[PDB]
């Protein structure tokens, strides 16, 4: 595990997407990244145990960073419906900060797959607030 490159890759993926669209870059926040790992550690994509006011303000996904990120941005198509929220978290105007974390989990007696989680601050709100 190389932390410095880890932060770089995640930030680049996020900031590429927003740079294209004339948006301010996101800054890394360690606290979020920690919380991200707390959630990542559980090996539970469907029913994570969450804590905090911003507990739900996160994306979750399987495999490599690129694959996981793409799967979120792929949801752009149906904006502004609730199916596109993954993508909304990434490109919300209001959003300032991201932190990501990972965990290696195992398909029982088969193979190991990475789990990725990113947290966002401020958390996503209503349609109007998000673009403010």
């Amino acid at each position: 595990f190389d932390p410095d490159s880890f932060k770089n890759k995640w930030l680049e993926l996020h900031n590429n997407e927003r740079t294209t669209r004339q948006l301010d870059s996101l800054e890394w926040d360690g606290d979020l990244a920690w919380k991200a790992q707390q959630v990542a550690t559980q090996c539970n994509v469907d029913n994570p145990q969450l804590w905090g006011d911003n507990g739900a303000s996160f994306n979750i996904g399987r495999y490599t960073k690129e694959q996981a990120f793409a799967e979120w941005t792929a949801t752009s198509g149906s904006f502004p419906d609730d199916r596109s929220i993954p993508w909304q978290r990434i490109v919300a105007n209001s959003a300032q900060k991201v932190g990501c974390g990972e965990a290696t989990c195992v398909l029982e007696g088969d193979m190991a797959y990475t789990v990725n989680v990113c947290y966002y601050d401020p958390p996503l709100s209503d349609y109007y607030t998000n673009a403010g």
